[PDB]
């Protein structure tokens, strides 16, 4: 198992971890670009990825990962430890991402690297795009 940043090279390992939500080129260039994103891979098998990125929120900074996927427990504690590391290396204050409860693998892997779980649930209204 092996963590690194992700170019566009990547896309169609990105893509073959993304089932039925793809990321487009636009979206993995924007996320290669911050410096808290990153690729799992064992061998030259693609095992999960990171998409996050540094949000200022007001005195302090809290690096937001958008989305992970991962095939193993490992691939995602590695990933969320990459995270991790480049959050601390740069000051930032805190490490943010959504759990959806059913996802039981990432629960696992966020409780094994020291996150907090709960008890703020994300409420969302969705307005369309143009």
């Amino acid at each position: 198992m092996r963590f690194r940043p992700f170019t566009e090279e990547d896309l169609d390992r990105l893509n073959r971890l993304a089932g039925k939500r793809p990321v487009s080129l636009g979206a993995l260039r924007f996320f290669a670009r911050t410096g808290h994103s990153f690729l799992a891979e064992e061998g030259e098998e693609p095992m999960g990825f990171a998409l996050a990125q540094a949000v200022w929120q007001g005195e302090a900074t809290t690096v937001l990962v958008t989305r992970m996927e991962g095939r193993s427990v490992e691939a995602l504690r590695g990933l969320l430890r990459a995270v991790v590391k480049s959050a601390y290396d740069a000051g930032v204050y805190e490490v943010a991402l959504h759990l959806d409860p059913e996802r039981k693998e990432l629960e696992e892997a966020l409780k094994a690297e020291g996150f907090a779980l709960g008890p703020l649930v994300l409420a969302v209204r969705v307005l369309g795009s143009r």
